[PDB]
Order: C-alpha cells, then structure tokens, then sequence
C-alpha cells in the first residue's frame, strides 16, 4: 500500500476465490455482501492434468503470429 | 565539421532523430521548430530483433541482386 503524488492510489492486489453478491448497497462508495464464497478443486486431476496441456498448447499457438501487435 | 578553404563547409553529422517541422520561420536562414528525439524503444523486443536480423539477410541478398548495379 503505497500513495503517488499526483492524486491516485496504487495498490497491488491478489485474488483469492470468487463470490456471488447478496445486496447492492448505494454509494458511492459501493458496498455488496457475498452469499457464499464459491471456491473448486480440480476433481479426477488426470483429466484437469490433459486440460492444462491442451490449452499450453492452445496458448503456445497463439503467442507465434505477431509481427506489428505488440503481445510480449 | 572541417573547416574547408573552398566555399564549402563540409560538416559530418553522425544523426539522431526524425522530427516533424511544425512551422518555418523565413530567412535565409531558416529556423524551423521542430519535435525531440524520436529515439525510444517499446515492449516486445524479440520481435523487434528478430525482424531486425531478417531485414539485415534481407539486404544482404538484396545487394547481392543488384550487384548487377553494383551497390555498394
């Protein structure tokens, strides 16, 4: 949590799981609450396992075709 | 910029940037306000070196094909 001088808040932040929204509270600033936070592991992870090298794949085929569009 | 006793002031100009001329000022000579040094470098550089050496195999056998013209 770190301020910059010119009038916006930085702040690095990292997600932890999901969730639905109870009610919508006016603002600003906006205020929710959540029903239950849904959250999954990955079940029969052999498959989760094909998936992931699947869309490696996918990935690997996507990152190759860039000559002016300035994907890193 | 070697001073030469011929009417001629034959300068050597190792150059920096290209710049748009905003307007002209009328002489001679001329004053001509113009942009800073367009000298910057953006994000994705393997494609920048990557097409940097395919122009450097492009000219090379470019002026290999026009050595019918004898380039130098």
């Amino acid at each position: 949590a770190m301020r910059l001088p010119d009038g916006t808040l930085q702040v690095m932040v990292e997600a932890r799981a999901r969730a639905q929204v109870t009610d919508y509270i006016p603002g600003p600033y906006l205020r929710a609450r959540g029903e239950v936070f849904s959250e999954i592991f990955p079940i029969d992870e052999a498959v989760v396992r094909v998936l992931v090298e699947e869309l490696k794949e996918a990935f690997e085929k996507y990152v190759a075709n860039h000559k002016s569009l300035r994907l890193d």
